[PDB]
């Protein structure tokens, strides 16, 4: 299905299945919605640029909201941050984690996946 | 050493009442694909999948089985079989297999 010369990275390497790189607002919108609108659901996908980054789309208040996560670089290895480095991330699964029962800027918490598949 | 160090497989509720599972996932949004996994109240060997799918909770079975005195868990007579509960679970958030919607989100267990 996808285009020749595709990564397959993630045969060999398992992103959890709220991750949905490269897909649009508009389709993370439609893909929430598709889900119930309740508090609490979530997906994040990749920013290829402008900014480079990731984000995360979440639904509040029966609205998808959109919150960036970005990269910063400190001694050779990448840290992630909503919150211009305030608090701070190994990678989007600790990020996740955190924000399944702490709100920080987010209106609400994160719900669980709960498995290696999906946490 | 203690409980409280890592708490895994938060979508397994040990023993939980039948009632119990429905509060819970009520209490939760009644979203499809929420679930949870329990032991059954009835028969000692059995788990239980509780299940939300248009607004109702359902409850499918899951049994132990024996295939060359392997042991292995099925919902259906063995004939889609898991080495373990969390095998079970992981395999239905990406097939629906006998399920009416795929597994999505997980009620998180209230005991440590």
């Amino acid at each position: 299905s996808p285009a020749s010369g595709t990564s397959l990275s993630a045969a060999i390497h398992r992103t959890q299945l709220w991750f949905h790189g490269r897909i649009s607002r508009e389709e993370s919108q439609r893909l929430i919605g598709q889900q119930g609108l309740v508090d609490g659901l979530f997906l994040v996908r990749e920013s290829q640029r402008n900014p480079q980054g990731f984000v995360l789309s979440l639904c509040h208040l029966q609205k998808v909201k959109h919150y960036l996560i970005l990269p910063s670089e400190e001694e050779g290895r990448l840290y992630f941050s909503m919150d211009d480095g305030q608090t701070r991330f190994t990678d989007l699964l600790q990020l996740v984690e955190f924000h399944q029962l702490n709100r920080g800027i987010l209106p609400c918490l994160l719900r669980h996946c709960c498995t290696r598949v999906a946490l």
